């Protein structure tokens, strides 16, 4: 069963990230490692870990950062595939990848069907940002990033932030619309190739008017090619009330159904 992998078993290489340090390393193959990297966690906080990682074997879909075992002994870590490709923040926003607005579609389907499964496996992304999702082979979208809810709580995510999320109001805001919120922010993120509210230097304004929803996202800054429907619907996944906003289920249906309708 146990899906530890013991000492010397790994051989950690060049260093990537920097919540858990990421490394590329060498188990079957190329793998990526995200050594926790704390000191040396005393036997109840262990338990926690082993639980946390327990909710990742839970799943098995293309669409999801593939889990392929953890680690106790040098350190705690969690191993999964290592992807060829960079991450849909860095397309979009750093080498300024310029996609066919047919492929900007699929993304989004790709990214909505991973989500549609972590919630019918009931599980809650929390941190669903392009930063997070990985575009494999540049064909094949791998969300990743959204283990580990317990061993964090036991900053950089503001843009995607839902309203109820932002304004640190309840103990429990994060829902599934919470989740649907930070997809509507992808969506913008595809359909204009650009951060959220670029035209305000003061972060804390940010906050406080999206807490507020006095400031939302502009839709008016899709580029032209993006469907009528796209819109529409990239509105309905940003609603300021969160049971206003779809599920993925609906949400898939909707974007299943206007990539039907395009390249026509
Ligand atoms: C997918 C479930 C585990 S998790 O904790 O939610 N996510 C998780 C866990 C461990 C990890 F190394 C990673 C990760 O980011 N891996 C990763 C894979 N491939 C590349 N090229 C890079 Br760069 C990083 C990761 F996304």
């Amino acid at each position: 069963d146990d899906w530890e992998i013991p000492d010397g078993q790994i051989t950690v290489g060049q260093r990537i990230g920097s919540f858990g340090t990421v490394y590329k390393g060498k188990w079957h193959g190329d793998v990526a490692v995200k050594m926790l990297n704390v000191t040396a966690p005393t036997p109840q906080q262990l338990q926690a870990f082993k639980n946390e990682v327990g909710v990742l074997r839970k799943t098995r879909h293309v669409n999801i950062l593939l889990f392929m075992g953890y680690s106790t002994k040098p350190q705690l870590a969690i191993v999964t595939q290592w992807c060829e490709g960079s991450s849909l923040y860095h397309h979009l926003h750093i080498i300024e990848t310029k996609f066919e607005m047919i492929k900007l579609i699929d993304i989004a389907r790709q990214t909505a069907q991973g989500m549609d499964y972590l919630h019918a496996k009931s599980i809650i992304h929390r941190d669903l940002k392009s930063n997070n999702i990985f575009l494999h082979e540049d064909l094949t979208v791998k969300i990743g990033d959204f283990g580990l809810a317990t061993v964090k709580s036991r900053s950089g995510s503001i843009l995607w932030m839902a309203p109820e999320v932002i304004r640190m109001q309840d103990k429990n805001p994060y829902s599934f619309q919470s989740d649907v919120y930070a997809f509507g922010i992808v969506l913008y993120e595809l359909m204009t190739g650009q951060l959220p509210y670029s035209n305000i230097n003061n972060r804390d304004q940010i906050i406080f008017m999206v807490g507020r929803g006095y400031l939302s996202p502009d839709l008016s800054k899709v580029r032209s090619n993006c469907p009528k429907a796209m819109k529409r619907l990239m509105a309905e996944c940003l609603k300021k009330k969160r049971d206003e906003r779809p599920l993925f289920p609906q949400i898939l249906a909707s974007i299943e159904l206007l990539a039907r309708s395009l390249p026509k």
